[PDB]
Protein backbone atom coordinates (compact mmCIF):
# COMPACT_ATOMS: atom_id res chain seq x y z
CA UNK A 1 0.00 0.00 0.00
CA UNK A 2 1.57 3.31 0.92
CA UNK A 3 5.02 2.16 1.74
CA UNK A 4 5.77 1.16 -1.89
CA UNK A 5 5.46 4.62 -3.55
CA UNK A 6 7.81 6.12 -0.23
CA UNK A 7 10.24 3.47 -1.43
CA UNK A 8 10.31 4.53 -4.85
CA UNK A 9 10.23 8.27 -3.70
CA UNK A 10 13.20 7.09 -2.01
CA UNK A 11 15.34 5.98 -4.78
CA UNK A 12 13.75 8.25 -7.59
CA UNK A 13 14.75 11.61 -5.87
CA UNK A 14 17.67 10.69 -3.43
CA UNK A 15 19.58 7.05 -3.97
CA UNK A 16 19.59 7.32 -7.71
CA UNK A 17 21.30 11.11 -7.37
CA UNK A 18 23.66 10.29 -4.60
CA UNK A 19 24.66 6.97 -4.89
CA UNK A 20 26.40 7.69 -8.30
CA UNK A 21 28.65 10.32 -6.93
CA UNK A 22 29.07 8.88 -3.25
CA UNK A 23 32.48 7.13 -3.73
CA UNK A 24 33.87 10.58 -5.13
CA UNK A 25 32.76 12.31 -2.26
CA UNK A 26 34.38 9.51 -0.08
CA UNK A 27 37.57 9.56 -1.68
CA UNK A 28 37.73 13.40 -1.43
CA UNK A 29 37.36 13.27 2.17
CA UNK A 30 40.05 10.49 3.08
CA UNK A 31 42.61 12.96 1.00
CA UNK A 32 41.79 16.83 0.52
CA UNK A 33 40.05 17.80 3.74
CA UNK A 34 41.09 5.22 10.11
CA UNK A 35 39.40 6.01 6.78
CA UNK A 36 35.83 6.25 5.57
CA UNK A 37 34.54 2.75 3.79
CA UNK A 38 32.91 3.66 0.91
CA UNK A 39 29.61 3.06 1.63
CA UNK A 40 26.11 4.63 2.73
CA UNK A 41 24.48 2.22 5.18
CA UNK A 42 20.57 3.14 5.57
CA UNK A 43 19.36 2.78 9.42
CA UNK A 44 15.76 0.64 8.84
CA UNK A 45 14.09 0.34 12.06
CA UNK A 46 11.09 -1.70 11.29
CA UNK A 47 9.98 0.28 14.64
CA UNK A 48 9.80 3.28 12.50
CA UNK A 49 11.35 5.27 15.30
CA UNK A 50 13.47 7.28 13.78
CA UNK A 51 15.28 9.24 16.32
CA UNK A 52 16.82 12.49 14.89
CA UNK A 53 20.29 12.42 17.15
CA UNK A 54 21.75 9.11 15.95
CA UNK A 55 24.04 9.09 19.29
CA UNK A 56 20.93 9.44 21.36
CA UNK A 57 20.03 6.06 20.09
CA UNK A 58 23.31 4.52 20.84
CA UNK A 59 25.70 6.50 22.49
CA UNK A 60 28.62 4.16 20.78
CA UNK A 61 27.57 5.60 17.56
CA UNK A 62 29.34 9.23 17.62
CA UNK A 63 29.36 11.88 14.89
CA UNK A 64 32.38 13.02 13.33
CA UNK A 65 31.81 14.94 10.55
CA UNK A 66 30.05 15.59 7.25
CA UNK A 67 31.27 14.78 3.65
CA UNK A 68 31.70 17.63 0.84
CA UNK A 69 28.53 18.49 0.19
CA UNK A 70 26.50 17.66 -3.02
CA UNK A 71 25.06 19.89 -5.12
CA UNK A 72 22.40 20.20 -8.02
CA UNK A 73 18.85 22.21 -9.37
CA UNK A 74 16.08 20.02 -8.40
CA UNK A 75 12.78 21.10 -9.66
CA UNK A 76 13.09 24.57 -9.87
CA UNK A 77 15.37 25.10 -6.42
CA UNK A 78 18.83 26.68 -7.55
CA UNK A 79 21.70 24.62 -5.26
CA UNK A 80 19.42 21.66 -3.78
CA UNK A 81 22.14 20.57 -1.87
CA UNK A 82 22.83 16.63 -0.10
CA UNK A 83 24.26 16.38 2.65
CA UNK A 84 25.87 13.12 4.62
CA UNK A 85 27.18 12.35 7.92
CA UNK A 86 30.12 10.30 8.67
CA UNK A 87 29.74 8.52 12.16
CA UNK A 88 32.20 6.69 14.33
CA UNK A 89 31.25 3.16 15.81
CA UNK A 90 32.63 2.16 18.79
CA UNK A 91 33.35 -1.19 21.01
CA UNK A 92 34.66 -1.05 24.27
CA UNK A 93 35.70 2.01 24.12
CA UNK A 94 37.67 2.20 20.95
CA UNK A 95 36.81 3.29 17.11
CA UNK A 96 35.40 0.03 15.91
CA UNK A 97 34.98 1.38 12.29
CA UNK A 98 33.50 4.64 10.50
CA UNK A 99 30.80 4.91 7.65
CA UNK A 100 28.64 7.31 6.31
CA UNK A 101 25.24 5.81 8.05
CA UNK A 102 21.86 7.96 8.48
CA UNK A 103 18.51 6.39 8.74
CA UNK A 104 15.82 6.11 6.53
CA UNK A 105 13.16 9.08 6.42
CA UNK A 106 10.33 7.67 5.12
CA UNK A 107 10.27 5.22 8.00
CA UNK A 108 9.78 8.86 10.15
CA UNK A 109 6.92 9.85 7.54
CA UNK A 110 5.42 6.30 7.91
CA UNK A 111 5.26 7.00 11.61
CA UNK A 112 3.91 10.68 11.68
CA UNK A 113 1.21 9.66 8.96
CA UNK A 114 0.06 6.56 11.19
CA UNK A 115 -1.19 9.57 14.09
CA UNK A 116 -2.78 11.91 11.33
CA UNK A 117 -6.22 11.57 10.88
CA UNK A 118 -6.41 12.37 7.55
CA UNK A 119 -3.88 10.38 6.40
CA UNK A 120 -6.25 7.46 6.39
CA UNK A 121 -3.12 5.07 7.63
CA UNK A 122 -4.44 2.93 10.70
CA UNK A 123 -1.27 3.07 13.33
CA UNK A 124 -1.09 -0.89 13.46
CA UNK A 125 -0.15 -0.85 9.92
CA UNK A 126 3.25 0.27 10.68
CA UNK A 127 5.00 -2.95 11.00
CA UNK A 128 4.15 -3.83 8.03
CA UNK A 129 4.28 -0.78 5.82
CA UNK A 130 7.73 -0.38 7.27
CA UNK A 131 8.17 -4.26 6.32
CA UNK A 132 7.09 -3.41 2.85
CA UNK A 133 8.88 -0.69 2.62
CA UNK A 134 12.07 -2.77 2.78
CA UNK A 135 11.13 -5.36 1.12
CA UNK A 136 10.16 -2.55 -2.31
CA UNK A 137 13.52 -1.21 -1.85
CA UNK A 138 15.39 -3.87 -1.28
CA UNK A 139 14.37 -5.19 -4.97
CA UNK A 140 15.03 -1.87 -6.40
CA UNK A 141 18.26 -1.88 -5.30
CA UNK A 142 18.86 -5.76 -7.07
CA UNK A 143 18.62 -4.34 -10.31
CA UNK A 144 19.97 -0.66 -9.75
CA UNK A 145 22.21 0.63 -11.80
CA UNK A 146 23.36 3.54 -9.44
CA UNK A 147 24.05 0.53 -6.94
CA UNK A 148 27.04 -1.42 -7.85
CA UNK A 149 28.46 -2.30 -4.47
CA UNK A 150 27.36 1.22 -3.34
CA UNK A 151 24.88 0.95 0.03
CA UNK A 152 23.91 -1.33 2.30
CA UNK A 153 20.50 -1.89 4.27
CA UNK A 154 20.77 -2.67 7.87
CA UNK A 155 17.19 -3.54 8.69
CA UNK A 156 16.30 -4.50 12.54
CA UNK A 157 13.26 -4.92 15.01
CA UNK A 158 14.39 -4.61 18.47
CA UNK A 159 12.95 -7.06 20.45
CA UNK A 160 14.94 -5.88 26.64
CA UNK A 161 18.59 -4.66 25.82
CA UNK A 162 19.45 -4.03 22.48
CA UNK A 163 22.63 -2.33 21.03
CA UNK A 164 22.48 -1.05 17.36
CA UNK A 165 26.44 -0.45 17.16
CA UNK A 166 26.81 -3.89 17.39
CA UNK A 167 24.11 -3.92 14.24
CA UNK A 168 26.06 -1.77 12.16
CA UNK A 169 29.21 -3.63 12.81
CA UNK A 170 28.36 -6.80 12.30
CA UNK A 171 27.15 -5.86 8.54
CA UNK A 172 30.17 -3.82 8.27
CA UNK A 173 32.65 -6.82 9.60
CA UNK A 174 30.81 -9.20 6.75
CA UNK A 175 32.06 -7.09 3.48
CA UNK A 176 35.77 -7.42 4.73
CA UNK B 1 -3.68 5.36 -4.90
CA UNK B 2 0.29 6.29 -4.92
CA UNK B 3 -0.44 9.94 -4.94
CA UNK B 4 -1.78 10.02 -1.61
CA UNK B 5 1.42 8.89 0.27
CA UNK B 6 2.90 11.61 -2.00
CA UNK B 7 1.32 14.29 -1.19
CA UNK B 8 1.31 13.44 3.06
CA UNK B 9 4.93 12.93 2.32
CA UNK B 10 5.60 16.45 0.43
CA UNK B 11 3.30 17.80 3.66
CA UNK B 12 5.28 15.67 6.53
CA UNK B 13 8.96 16.27 5.60
CA UNK B 14 8.83 19.67 4.16
CA UNK B 15 6.21 22.22 4.03
CA UNK B 16 5.57 21.21 7.73
CA UNK B 17 9.33 22.82 8.50
CA UNK B 18 9.61 25.10 6.12
CA UNK B 19 6.38 27.00 6.30
CA UNK B 20 6.74 27.64 10.22
CA UNK B 21 9.98 29.91 9.60
CA UNK B 22 9.59 31.12 6.06
CA UNK B 23 8.33 34.23 6.66
CA UNK B 24 11.44 35.06 8.95
CA UNK B 25 13.80 33.74 5.99
CA UNK B 26 11.58 36.36 4.41
CA UNK B 27 11.66 39.06 6.21
CA UNK B 28 15.77 38.73 6.68
CA UNK B 29 16.24 38.98 2.94
CA UNK B 30 14.22 41.85 2.34
CA UNK B 31 16.46 43.68 5.08
CA UNK B 32 19.79 41.96 6.40
CA UNK B 33 21.15 40.38 3.04
CA UNK B 34 11.28 45.40 -5.10
CA UNK B 35 10.39 42.68 -2.07
CA UNK B 36 9.83 39.20 -2.05
CA UNK B 37 6.30 38.98 -1.03
CA UNK B 38 5.63 36.83 2.27
CA UNK B 39 4.39 33.18 0.77
CA UNK B 40 5.81 30.22 -1.05
CA UNK B 41 4.01 29.00 -4.42
CA UNK B 42 3.86 26.24 -5.08
CA UNK B 43 3.54 24.90 -9.33
CA UNK B 44 1.38 22.06 -9.58
CA UNK B 45 1.72 21.20 -13.20
CA UNK B 46 -0.79 18.76 -14.03
CA UNK B 47 1.36 17.13 -16.74
CA UNK B 48 3.49 15.95 -14.20
CA UNK B 49 6.51 17.74 -16.87
CA UNK B 50 8.71 19.33 -13.80
CA UNK B 51 11.91 21.31 -15.55
CA UNK B 52 15.02 21.45 -13.37
CA UNK B 53 15.71 25.20 -14.66
CA UNK B 54 12.56 27.21 -14.45
CA UNK B 55 13.59 30.07 -16.47
CA UNK B 56 13.67 27.28 -19.52
CA UNK B 57 9.98 26.92 -19.00
CA UNK B 58 9.33 30.18 -19.65
CA UNK B 59 12.40 32.49 -19.79
CA UNK B 60 9.80 35.41 -18.29
CA UNK B 61 10.69 33.37 -15.05
CA UNK B 62 13.89 34.62 -13.80
CA UNK B 63 15.97 33.37 -10.80
CA UNK B 64 17.28 36.15 -8.80
CA UNK B 65 18.55 34.73 -5.54
CA UNK B 66 18.61 32.31 -2.83
CA UNK B 67 16.77 32.80 1.00
CA UNK B 68 18.72 32.18 4.05
CA UNK B 69 19.17 28.67 4.54
CA UNK B 70 17.48 26.69 6.82
CA UNK B 71 19.09 23.62 8.60
CA UNK B 72 18.39 21.02 10.75
CA UNK B 73 18.96 17.24 12.24
CA UNK B 74 16.71 15.34 10.44
CA UNK B 75 17.41 11.15 10.38
CA UNK B 76 20.96 11.29 11.60
CA UNK B 77 22.41 13.60 9.19
CA UNK B 78 23.51 16.69 11.04
CA UNK B 79 22.74 19.98 9.40
CA UNK B 80 20.72 18.62 6.52
CA UNK B 81 19.51 22.28 4.52
CA UNK B 82 16.41 23.03 2.98
CA UNK B 83 16.87 25.65 0.50
CA UNK B 84 14.24 27.61 -1.32
CA UNK B 85 15.03 29.94 -4.66
CA UNK B 86 13.56 33.53 -5.11
CA UNK B 87 12.54 34.25 -8.86
CA UNK B 88 11.14 37.44 -10.54
CA UNK B 89 8.14 37.32 -12.92
CA UNK B 90 8.56 39.31 -16.24
CA UNK B 91 5.61 41.07 -18.25
CA UNK B 92 6.06 42.94 -21.15
CA UNK B 93 10.02 43.60 -20.23
CA UNK B 94 9.19 44.77 -16.60
CA UNK B 95 9.21 43.03 -13.77
CA UNK B 96 5.37 42.62 -12.47
CA UNK B 97 6.71 40.35 -9.28
CA UNK B 98 8.60 38.69 -7.36
CA UNK B 99 8.22 35.66 -5.01
CA UNK B 100 9.14 32.05 -3.62
CA UNK B 101 8.50 29.69 -6.20
CA UNK B 102 8.93 25.96 -7.03
CA UNK B 103 7.68 23.26 -8.52
CA UNK B 104 6.26 19.99 -5.88
CA UNK B 105 8.85 17.58 -6.86
CA UNK B 106 6.65 14.53 -5.95
CA UNK B 107 4.90 15.32 -9.28
CA UNK B 108 8.65 14.76 -11.11
CA UNK B 109 8.72 11.52 -8.64
CA UNK B 110 5.48 10.46 -10.57
CA UNK B 111 6.64 11.12 -14.07
CA UNK B 112 9.96 9.26 -13.11
CA UNK B 113 7.90 6.14 -11.70
CA UNK B 114 5.42 5.67 -14.52
CA UNK B 115 8.46 4.81 -16.72
CA UNK B 116 10.40 2.36 -14.00
CA UNK B 117 8.49 -1.15 -15.22
CA UNK B 118 9.17 -2.50 -11.54
CA UNK B 119 7.20 0.42 -10.27
CA UNK B 120 3.87 -0.98 -11.49
CA UNK B 121 3.00 2.28 -12.20
CA UNK B 122 0.92 2.76 -15.58
CA UNK B 123 2.20 5.64 -17.43
CA UNK B 124 -1.87 6.45 -18.32
CA UNK B 125 -2.37 6.27 -14.73
CA UNK B 126 -0.11 9.71 -14.64
CA UNK B 127 -2.62 12.33 -15.01
CA UNK B 128 -5.14 11.10 -12.54
CA UNK B 129 -2.32 10.48 -9.63
CA UNK B 130 -1.70 14.15 -10.27
CA UNK B 131 -5.09 15.34 -9.94
CA UNK B 132 -5.32 13.24 -6.48
CA UNK B 133 -1.78 14.65 -5.39
CA UNK B 134 -3.20 18.12 -5.56
CA UNK B 135 -6.56 17.25 -4.17
CA UNK B 136 -4.84 15.30 -1.22
CA UNK B 137 -2.34 17.88 -0.42
CA UNK B 138 -4.80 20.82 -1.35
CA UNK B 139 -7.21 19.02 2.19
CA UNK B 140 -3.66 18.58 4.26
CA UNK B 141 -3.75 22.29 3.91
CA UNK B 142 -6.41 23.47 5.03
CA UNK B 143 -6.13 22.40 8.24
CA UNK B 144 -2.36 22.75 8.31
CA UNK B 145 -1.61 24.53 11.52
CA UNK B 146 1.81 25.53 9.59
CA UNK B 147 -0.36 27.07 6.83
CA UNK B 148 -1.52 30.46 8.16
CA UNK B 149 -1.51 32.48 5.75
CA UNK B 150 1.76 30.58 3.87
CA UNK B 151 1.41 29.21 0.89
CA UNK B 152 -0.36 29.17 -2.75
CA UNK B 153 -0.83 26.04 -4.89
CA UNK B 154 -0.79 26.82 -8.71
CA UNK B 155 -2.34 23.53 -10.49
CA UNK B 156 -2.71 24.49 -13.78
CA UNK B 157 -2.85 22.07 -17.25
CA UNK B 158 -1.43 22.99 -20.67
CA UNK B 159 -3.51 22.70 -23.35
CA UNK B 160 -0.78 25.67 -28.51
CA UNK B 161 0.51 28.22 -26.53
CA UNK B 162 0.86 28.72 -22.87
CA UNK B 163 2.54 30.73 -20.48
CA UNK B 164 2.95 30.24 -16.86
CA UNK B 165 4.27 33.75 -15.63
CA UNK B 166 1.05 34.88 -16.54
CA UNK B 167 -0.45 32.02 -14.52
CA UNK B 168 1.37 32.93 -11.85
CA UNK B 169 1.39 35.94 -11.66
CA UNK B 170 -2.78 35.99 -11.86
CA UNK B 171 -2.27 34.23 -8.42
CA UNK B 172 -0.26 37.00 -7.01
CA UNK B 173 -2.53 39.62 -8.13
CA UNK B 174 -5.89 38.17 -6.86
CA UNK B 175 -3.90 38.69 -3.27
CA UNK B 176 -3.59 42.60 -3.33
N1 LIG C 1 18.93 12.68 3.88
C1 LIG C 1 18.35 13.28 2.65
N2 LIG C 1 17.33 12.61 2.06
C2 LIG C 1 16.75 13.09 0.95
C3 LIG C 1 17.24 14.34 0.37
N3 LIG C 1 16.49 14.56 -0.73
C4 LIG C 1 15.60 13.54 -0.83
N4 LIG C 1 15.77 12.66 0.17
C5 LIG C 1 15.01 11.43 0.43
O1 LIG C 1 14.11 11.11 -0.64
C6 LIG C 1 12.75 11.31 -0.22
C7 LIG C 1 11.92 11.91 -1.33
O2 LIG C 1 12.56 13.07 -1.84
P1 LIG C 1 11.77 13.98 -2.90
O3 LIG C 1 12.67 15.11 -3.33
O4 LIG C 1 11.36 13.12 -4.08
O5 LIG C 1 10.44 14.57 -2.20
C8 LIG C 1 10.65 15.48 -1.16
C9 LIG C 1 10.59 16.93 -1.65
O6 LIG C 1 9.55 17.09 -2.60
C10 LIG C 1 10.29 17.71 -0.37
N5 LIG C 1 11.57 18.17 0.19
C11 LIG C 1 12.20 17.66 1.26
N6 LIG C 1 13.37 18.33 1.49
C12 LIG C 1 13.49 19.27 0.54
C13 LIG C 1 14.48 20.31 0.19
N7 LIG C 1 15.61 20.49 0.93
N8 LIG C 1 14.23 21.09 -0.89
C14 LIG C 1 13.11 20.94 -1.63
N9 LIG C 1 12.18 20.01 -1.37
C15 LIG C 1 12.31 19.16 -0.32
O7 LIG C 1 9.63 16.79 0.52
C16 LIG C 1 9.57 15.47 -0.06
C17 LIG C 1 9.73 14.39 0.97
O8 LIG C 1 10.93 14.57 1.70
P2 LIG C 1 11.38 13.43 2.74
O9 LIG C 1 12.59 13.92 3.51
O10 LIG C 1 10.24 13.12 3.67
O11 LIG C 1 11.76 12.08 1.93
C18 LIG C 1 12.84 12.19 1.04
C19 LIG C 1 14.15 11.68 1.67
O12 LIG C 1 13.94 10.50 2.42
C20 LIG C 1 18.36 15.01 1.07
O13 LIG C 1 18.84 16.09 0.64
N10 LIG C 1 18.85 14.43 2.17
Amino acid sequence: NVAHGLAWSYYIGYLRLILPELQARIRTYNQHYGAVSQRLYILLPLDCGVPDNLSMADPNIRFLDKLPQQTGDRAGIKDRVYSNSIYELLENGQRAGTCVLEYATPLQTLFAMSQYSQAGFSREDRLEQAKLFCRTLEDILADAPESQNNCRLIAYQEPSSFSLSQEVLRHLRQEE
